[PDB]
């Protein structure tokens, strides 16, 4: 099955990962509601990824789409935030459990900024909140995000709302862009994402 490896904090590669987190938040046009208020992280863990079929099966697809878009399968690691971590660790993403009723359609969805995924983990717009207390901007129950090695391949541009169940003719990934806040990124393939980096993290109160 799945093996977690427990990074240090002196590996360089936790440092990394922690510096990609914590630069890439922004401020929202929420008021921070549906995430939670915040400036920075608490980093509690870090935990890379590992299973052997899932490596497979991602490596084979990056083949494909290397020959489908001039030998450049195009990868960029972008954060994943939604409940179902947990179940996404052992299997891996999977489009079945994606529907179209989705800001894009029944895809995958990732993001460039750490603090946009956070929006995600407890549900869409942040659902109830955390389990336990039933509050969106819970500064103690620990949250979890992906850091993920996404396969763009060839990247349709999008920048008004549209529901689709694949990607284009042509194309790998969807991007919606600016006019819009932050960039989203729309995978309609499970293959094309290897969830690589497990985070675990509070969210901090200002002061
Ligand atoms: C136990 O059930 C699940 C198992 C899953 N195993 C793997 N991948 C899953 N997903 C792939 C598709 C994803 C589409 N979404 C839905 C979503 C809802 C709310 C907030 C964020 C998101 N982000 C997504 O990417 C959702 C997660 C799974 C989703 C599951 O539940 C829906
Ligand atoms: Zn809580």
């Amino acid at each position: 099955g799945t093996i977690l490896l427990d990074l240090a904090p002196e590996d360089k590669e936790y440092q990394s990962v922690e510096e990609e987190m914590q630069s890439t938040i922004r401020e929202h046009r929420d008021g921070g509601n549906a995430g939670g208020i915040f400036n920075r992280y608490n980093v509690i863990r870090i935990q890379k990824v590992v299973n052997k079929k899932l490596r497979e099966r991602f490596c084979h697809r990056q083949k494909e789409v290397s020959e489908e878009n001039h030998n450049h399968h195009n990868e960029r690691m972008l954060f994943h935030g939604s409940p179902f971590i947990n179940a996404i660790i052992h299997k891996g993403f999977d489009e079945r459990h994606a529907y179209i009723g989705g800001m894009f359609g029944a895809g995958i969805y990732f993001a460039e900024n750490s603090s946009k995924s956070n929006q995600y983990v407890y549900g869409i717009g942040g659902g109830t909140g955390c389990p336990t207390h039933k509050d969106r901007s819970c500064y103690i129950c620990h949250r979890q995000m992906l850091f993920c090695r996404v396969t763009l391949g060839k990247s349709f541009l999008q920048f008004s709302t549209i529901k689709m169940a694949h990607a284009p003719p042509g194309h790998h990934s969807v991007i919606g862009r600016p006019s819009l806040a932050y960039a989203e990124y729309v995978i309609y393939r499970g293959e094309q994402a290897y969830p690589e980096y497990l985070i675990t993290y509070q969210i901090m109160k200002p002061e």
